[PDB]
């Protein structure tokens, strides 16, 4: 309970902020420094290697606490534990046991870069990489990025996919800060220009291609996408539910009555938190379980495809329920506020849907739909890819 | 838990093979109802050493919604007769349970149900019995039942009028007409007519507590109070069970009938339909399993606090409103994913899921399980205990 | 207004009837022979041949008016016109000098009986066919005093595969009506098969020339005014049964919903009867104004596949509203009327449903609304066919 | 009627030029609002002999909505101009309407609205002094005159009665407070006025003090406002909804990526634009309906309440269904544009739906449901007020 806690109070001193902040766009560093001094950013290193020992149970709770507060920080905070999962099912062994108390030491806080953008070998097993990721989510103040590229000018073999894990500073690497966003404004989501970045072989994850092997076989590093759209989901429901409790404060300190005495008594009012309240409800529940799930695979030494699709199509109703909720909540709470909630425009609300519209585009909701109906209808797992 | 399941899976699989004939007759499952009796589930939650299976309710509620996927009648009189048992169990005595729960093993008991300005009143007797007369509207149950639970109001009562009294009698007690009038759009085999009491006695060892005790456990929050949460998870599982039954027989049919507007399973209208029905079921079916893990974990506490007793009524309803949602338009909409002709022909029999789904779903008004729910989330109020919250 | 109140009156008695009827399924003779009496279904012809002279919107009016009260015998009367519009786009003068006195004077109620179809037409040296095969969902295919009958070209050296029509007698010689509908809803439409045993089709009932539909369809002109004329039908159907259940409902709940100070008076109830009969309303309306549209192009001496495509478009428009509401108000009403409603089985309200959701696979509105949005997003008008 | 519609269609096209810049300042839009007077159409309802253009309730409604569907703002303040002219012309005497509506002609009038907190208090010779802040006031900036409604206070002939009157908004004592910052409806100008003892002569009154509850409560002709201005938000909403739809096409047609070859041939972005403009066609069509009803009644001598209850129903009606419409579409169409829509803030599309989440609360709809159930079940027409 104890990182649980951390993570609340870490969202109440949130609260006090976003509203200012958000409206600025940028990066967010008071607030990334503080999660760097509450340690959670290294909540699934295990305590032997420095870090807290933690379960993905507890990171996706904590996920959605930071979310309910503040969006962006909510991502960056989420997006930091897709890179790191991407490392552990990727790194070697004796990488991670570099890697990762270097990362608790030095308080990293993990961003990501990833075709256009190129590995061209070099003799001595590095790599130069050129070229420009287009949306780059936590790429500012990033201790390092995870950073994709396909090799080029490789006689054995182009097109094949590298990822290495490299500082942000290196030199060829321009964040270029071009994020400016109806939502998510503070996620530093732009692009990052690549100009012979040179990638050493201690930083490369795998072999070329071995992500593309893995999805292609269902094996364990293919749980890198139902983890990651879980982290979606918890995003989702955390705003879902933060939105929900900023209406209901509103509706309880400043909405009038339309015979009615109390607008908390009126009953559309409570009609429309009811029903958004019981799907968040059993949302939030059906989540609990498949994180459990995640775990479960996670600890696996190896996970079979049958394993894994089943996981994801957990993971896309998980996130097209979420996805639903927050969209339609987010705009719906205004009628449970009155009009006096949308003619302040300083009242904000506003953020959660935009927020919430935003990042629920990442991939379209229409192909999970897709997706799990081919499951149901026709006993096929999702294609793994980085989408599903 | 595997074995019972099995059992109940088994006997599923076995109902699915007649209930379309048997639902339009209406009427008395009866050879299903010994079915039942014979695979010893209706023990499910009686001790090992009671000579019971000495199983959860976990199992009792996935063996609830695998029934109901393939018969909802069977189904609801399945889960009931576990409401009825899980009053029963709150209020009986040491000494009533070591009589009545070996003898409902033995006897393969399936029990049933009848029930200020109640119709059915209590008058005491000497002795301590007490006379009961009066018609119960709707009795869940009430047919081929080898105990109903029946709750009477006091009249003319020196120790208080307007208490309730609950007490498990035999259905063949004089005076008991069970009068047979449910013909009803679906839920059709559930035999919950009207049941019409004559001077029906009821003796001491026949009470479940002292007349009024429902109320004080009731408005204190003692255990009991956890029957309507568990009892509207039963409702729910039944929703759920009949969607899960709607999505997978609809699927078959897409696959094996439908012709496609180059393959019916490939059009990408009827994938989003089955996707999106699928991925709420999923959602709601794993929300469903964390809630009846909570009713296990606070059915083995001495004590349930208000706000633990409060928190699982309101994800009870949850549960309840989401899925009440989903089997009534998932039963309706599934044929745009089917086509025309599984409505053109009658017996194809698609139509008995949105009808045994619209028929229960009304027990009692979504609405207000919703304002509830929206109660308690903007104004910090947990429902009112009683037997609809 | 003195046709729609026969209409009216017509359909008021079918309300006293409905429910014992369509339980039995079968043949609604005594309907259609009053139907017959009341000279409706000679609205289109003109007076000079002995009709009422009426439009189309007072066709589509009546039609909802009786399906509100018996979907069976308002799909009945309704594609009787489907039919006629069909026999009037592609029939010669000369053939409707003769068969629409015919149809006054006997009082004739059209039926229908119609790539990889099943029935063929073979020439005949005289410049008959002979018709043979089964064709499926034949409606209203039982005492009919004519039969819209198509079939495709076999053996034909002038080319196989052209779809010929013709309206001929139901008794003539080789027709059978097979009378094999036990269906959900619309129990009435006698929409079973029709077997063609060597059934001659004489050249004066033909309808054209073979392929001259599918000539019509793929330019766009006037007779493919028939697809859009129908498919209003169909959205007339729908509109009426929505309005026939809500009427229906709220008896109901007027007379025996319990509360729990008063049913009628519940927040709950009275937001349900709103909000399906504030859609109702518009639904109305706006197929009031496409009905109009409908009579304009209707009088044209030509039409252009602009004019054409528009209307389609416009009328695939008031079938999805129509169908989406019917299928939703038909279920939902019941949350409204309460248990008692569903508890006792002879109050007969599914019904409603039932029709509906029977009539409203006829073609999958999915790719009514497909239509819609490749019309509004590409500007393309749909493909004229049996069906768009 | 051509001649109108096609100068506010041109209207329109020059405002969709600048709208997005000039709704993110907020503020006035002074340049704009002197096009609309010099356009000529605020004299739309004004007769010809006294120098207006003779014109029809349906040309009204039908540039309103086009005008909305450039820029909402303009579209509101338009709008709520002929909704003050309503007024004004439902309870000006002959004198008041001989001299004004010349007035209005030569000096190019846009009309503002100011409306207890505000009391009208008796002066000498029949004049009232008006004090008290109007908290929204629609319109209240670059006003020629503002149709000001108080409570008369201290009075002998009647405290607590409704006066209403069109006065200058230059008058002494009127303070426009120009604190409009709203989250949509940006250039409204609808933030409070504070009225310190001004003056209203009786040749500004519109009716004697408590009139209007008269008129209304009767439902004499004056209660026909109500219906009328709540359809015109009605065109707003679908305005609104019609240049969303539009303006999500073309970003569809030029910049979506497909996930498929093309982004506009994807069966799920078709789906999402077929279910919306089915919608949006259905519900226009209704409502070019229900104006020719407001236009029908508005030249009647005297309303019946079942005219004007029936006519109510179905303009909450229309307001009922082009409110969820305007509300979903606004939002739901990203998913059929892509993540790119949200990821540059500056496409600024996310304005359709502020200024609809924003003007759809200006009463709540959940009411206007319940107004129509009550009808529909209870037989009981709207209570007249000045929301129905």
């Amino acid at each position: 309970h104890r990182a649980l806690d951390v993570a609340t109070e870490l969202a109440k001193t949130f609260r006090v902020t976003v509203r200012e902040r958000e409206r600025a766009g940028g990066t967010p560093k008071a607030e990334r420094d503080a999660i760097r001094r509450s340690g959670l950013l290294t909540l699934l290193i295990s305590k032997e290697r420095g870090g807290l020992g933690e379960s993905w149970p507890t990171v996706y709770e904590a996920i959605a606490e930071i979310a309910s507060a503040d969006a962006s920080l909510g991502h960056l905070f989420g997006y930091h534990f897709s890179n790191f999962a991407y490392v552990d099912l990727f790194a070697s062994p004796e990488q991670k046991a570099r890697w990762y108390p270097q990362a608790v030491r030095e308080r990293w806080f993990l961003g990501n870069a990833s075709w256009r953008v190129t590995a061209t070998p070099l003799p001595d097993g590095s790599y130069e990489i050129n070229g420009t990721k287009a949306f780059c989510s936590g790429s500012a103040d990033a201790d390092r990025l995870l950073v994709f590229a396909v090799t080029s000018r490789d006689p054995n073999g182009d097109g094949r996919i590298v990822a290495a894990l490299i500082p942000s500073d290196r030199a060829g690497v321009q964040v270029n800060g071009d994020w400016d966003s109806l939502g998510m404004r503070q996620t530093d989501s732009g692009s990052v220009t690549f100009s012979g970045v040179v990638v050493y072989p201690d930083e490369l994850l795998g072999t070329p291609g071995q992500v593309t092997d893995a999805f292609a076989s269902g094996s364990k590093p293919s749980l890198w996408t139902p983890i990651t759209q879980l982290i979606f989901t918890h995003l989702y429901l955390g705003i879902a539910r933060g939105a929900l409790e900023e209406a209901a404060h509103y509706s309880r300190s400043h909405s009038r009555p339309f015979g009615v005495e109390k607008a908390t008594e009126d009953p559309y009012v409570l009609a429309i938190y009811g029903e958004f309240a019981a799907q968040l409800q059993v949302a939030e529940a059906g989540a609990r379980e498949v994180a459990l799930r995640v775990q479960e695979l996670w600890e696996r030494n190896h996970v079979t495809p049958e394993q894994r699709g089943q996981l994801m199509v957990q993971v896309a109703s998980a996130k097209i329920v979420a996805t639903r909720l927050v969209i339609e909540l987010t705009s719906r709470l205004y009628e449970a506020m009155g009009a006096r909630a949308a003619a302040s425009r300083q009242f904000g609300f506003d953020r959660f849907w935009r927020d919430a519209r935003t990042h629920t585009l990442h991939d379209p909701v229409a192909y999970k739909i897709r997706e799990v109906g081919n499951w149901f209808l026709n006993h096929r797992f999702p294609t793994p890819s980085f989408y599903s």
